[PDB]
């Protein structure tokens, strides 16, 4: 039935270089119809920005470095009146927040892409960079390039000790695994690592407790698009 819930989504696109994969990209997006978009590894560079766009999505926030690698953009719907006051951008194109409302109430969004090496450590520092910005409204989303918990991997193997740092770290802001606190019991995964055949998630939404019962539902949705899953979630 007809209501106000918006949908968030999350996806690490490999790269948007070639035309057709932004067209491809753009249907995607056009079908799910989210109302904000979080994507990763656009791998554009600062002088490339102009080149991502998306009818339906006319509002873009990008954080780009100077090279074909890394690379996030938050794109929000035309049908979506996100205005906001704050967008924080990495020098290197690791992550972008932007801060604002929609429908009068306060929405803080981190979009991150952590490098592939020392990813749990690269996180905790991004929240405690960002910590005076990340409130009781907030959400982290992205390619966090590590689990979360033993769940997060089919080999069941326990988190590392930087792993456990981030999730101490996540507690003391007040912030959850949402997918997780949903589904405690999932199998799901977002990637397929060949060398060793196994199968994680990697790709998580994190949010403020305060904001758990607002999520009405989140989702894995594969895709023909990239090496990664996406995630949904639904919030009211
Ligand atoms: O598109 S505006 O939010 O700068």
């Amino acid at each position: 039935g007809s209501n106000s819930h918006i949908t968030i989504l999350t996806l690490n696109i490999n790269g948007l270089n070639s035309a057709i994969k932004r067209h491809r990209l753009a249907s995607w997006i056009k079908s799910q119809d989210p109302s904000v978009c979080c994507i990763q590894e656009t791998h554009l560079t600062c002088r490339d920005t102009h080149r991502l766009k998306i009818k339906g999505w006319r509002k873009i926030y990008q954080a780009n470095g100077k090279q074909k690698k890394a690379g996030v953009a938050i794109l929000v719907s035309d049908k979506t009146d996100f205005k906001p006051t704050k967008i924080k951008r990495d020098k290197e194109g690791h992550y972008i927040m932007v801060k604002g409302s929609i429908q009068q109430e306060e929405l803080t969004i981190l979009n991150i892409y952590a490098p592939n090496t020392g990813a749990p450590r690269f996180i905790k520092q991004v929240l405690s960079d960002l910590q005076r910005d990340l409130d009781s409204h907030t959400l982290i989303m992205g390619d966090f390039n590590t689990p979360l918990s033993t769940l997060d991997r089919s080999t069941r193997q326990k988190v590392n000790k930087d792993t456990q740092e981030l999730n101490s770290a996540l507690h003391q802001a007040d912030l959850i695994d949402i997918y997780r606190t949903l589904h405690p019991k999932s199998t799901e995964y977002t990637f397929f690592s060949a060398p060793h055949h196994t199968y994680s998630k990697i790709d998580h939404i994190v949010g403020s407790k305060a904001l758990l019962s607002k999520c009405k539902r989140t989702e894995i949705i594969t895709n023909y698009l990239s090496d990664h899953s996406a995630i949904k979630l639904e919030l009211r």
